[PDB]
């Protein structure tokens, strides 16, 4: 219960989720179709940014949270032109989101807001370098249970 009651407030989560709620449609479209309504998606990333610049929220966190939300959605549609290419001149980010997230869960209290983000977006299935490492998703699972207890507690890790 602590997720939803904990995240509704999150002006992060906030401006993002349209974008979700797109997402989790088009994965139940045809390939071909996905890549035509890539257009929306584009614009719903730029105002994920431009809404966070008008609530001056800072830049550095806008651009990190962005680089993820680009990361997991590529991860989605693939396994042409990706969006963390266009948006943050990257082509791969599964490995450089927990080198951000590691910074941050160093400061908890500081970053609240940004670990409540990233603790919904694993949640949401990104697993990034996990899914080729050996044992990734035990050292992802426990990687989970570390940021949620230190988010919401142990019962809510249950
Ligand atoms: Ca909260």
């Amino acid at each position: 219960n602590a997720m939803l009651l904990g995240a509704w407030d999150n002006a992060y989560i906030a401006a993002a989720m349209p974008l979700l709620l797109l997402v989790e449609n088009i994965r139940s479209w045809p390939t071909r179709n996905a890549a035509e309504v890539r257009p929306p998606i584009v614009r719903e990333l730029q105002y994920f940014q431009q809404h966070l610049q008008k609530k001056n929220y800072p830049q550095e966190d806008i651009n990190h949270l962005s680089y993820l939300l680009c990361t997991y959605i590529d991860g989605i549609f693939n396994g042409n032109q990706s969006l963390l290419v266009e948006f943050h001149r990257d082509a791969w980010g599964g490995e450089d989101c927990f080198e951000h997230l590691r910074v941050y869960m160093n400061s908890p209290k500081q970053y609240r807001e940004v670990l409540e983000f990233y603790d919904l977006i694993m949640c949401l299935g990104f697993d990034g370098k996990y899914q080729m490492i050996e044992h990734g998703a035990v050292l992802l699972m426990d990687l989970r249970s570390r940021l949620h207890t230190q988010l919401y507690g142990q019962d809510a890790t249950q």
